[PDB]
């Protein structure tokens, strides 16, 4: 049995809140992909709570196993407001589940695409919408920074929101590169990845400061893909080259400004997540800024 230590503090399997199968119902799919397969569900104490259920297939490998275990953990001992809560687990009963807090607004990337302004609806999102997210994600970079966890994949396809309409929480929502690690390829996220990523392999908290800033893009791009129309290996010369995205359609000058230090080519150049959360908030509280319209999709 694997033990797995975070903040100093060491954990393993027994630490797990297990609940009791027969407390649990699925209620509804959600969808599946790189990060798993979602249901929504039921938990009761015998008004039920309401929940994400992860499920871990019965015909897997052993290191499928291990995995699950592991984001289990890794989950289970993070205690911040913008990363997704664990409820606790139901590992002792097949198919295993993992219970995590219900996000009603799906992925922050599919969320952005749908909500694009538009002459039916043209103040779907404003700029405040957008720099909202941004402070939320950039709140919960700062907690795994203090906490001296590295993320490795921050990117708009692993965050998640509370619901659609105004009041939306956005939160970090996916840890299996992370998880993968505490165990180049293709699958690697080298758009969202600093110069020194593919070279020498060293990641630190800069590297996420690295692609915060790749996500910031994404959002206030609207959910667009990443430097459009360059592959994998052409990103990576290009960025290695000192080439970096020009700003998204009617980004503020200010926002801009805080992407382009997150690609500082020198990592001790690139600000900390307390640095990035003051000038987000900063951003916010300029009329200028915030009064900019965003671009209406035709
Ligand atoms: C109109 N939209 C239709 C889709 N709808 C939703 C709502 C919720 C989810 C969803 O799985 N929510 C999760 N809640 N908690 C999670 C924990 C964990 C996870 C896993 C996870 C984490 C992450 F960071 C990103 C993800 F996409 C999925 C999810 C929830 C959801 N999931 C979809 C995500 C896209 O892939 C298909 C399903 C969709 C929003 C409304």
């Amino acid at each position: 049995g694997p033990n797995y230590c975070f903040a100093g503090k060491t954990s393993s399997i027994s630490d797990l809140k297990e609940v009791p199968r027969k407390n649990i119902t699925l209620i509804r799919g959600l969808g599946h992909g790189a990060f798993g397969e979602v249901y929504e569900g039921q938990v009761s104490g015998m008004s039920p709570l309401q929940v994400a259920v992860k499920t871990l297939p019965e015909v897997c490998s052993e290191q499928d196993e291990l995995d699950f275990l592991m984001e289990a953990l890794i989950i289970s001992k993070f205690n911040h407001q913008n990363i997704v809560r664990c409820i606790g687990v139901s590992l002792q009963s097949l198919p295993r589940f993992i219970l995590l807090e219900l996000m009603a607004g799906g992925d922050l990337k599919s969320f952005l695409r749908e909500t694009r302004p538009r002459p039916s609806q043209p103040s779907s999102l404003a700029m405040l919408d957008l720099l909202h997210v941004a402070r939320d994600i950039a709140c919960g970079c700062q907690y795994l920074e203090e906490n001296h966890f590295i993320h490795r994949d921050i990117a708009a396809r692993n965050c998640l929101l509370t619901c659609p309409g105004p009041g939306r929480v956005a939160k970090i929502g996916d840890f299996g590169m992370a998880r993968d690690i505490y165990r180049g390829c293709a699958m690697l996220p080298v758009k969202w990845m600093p110069p020194e990523a593919f070279m020498e392999g060293i990641f630190t908290s800069k590297t996420d400061t690295w692609s915060f800033g790749v996500l910031l893009w994404e959002i206030f791009s609207l959910g667009y893909m990443p430097y459009p129309s360059k592959s994998n290996q052409e990103v990576l010369e290009f960025v290695t080259s000192g080439g970096r995205m020009d700003p998204p359609k009617n980004c503020p000058g200010p926002v801009y400004r805080i992407m382009t230090q997150c690609w500082q080519h020198q990592p001790e150049d690139r600000p900390n997540f307390a640095i990035i959360l003051e000038r987000i908030e900063y951003c916010t509280q300029d009329p200028d800024v915030i009064n900019t319209a965003l671009p209406i999709e035709y």
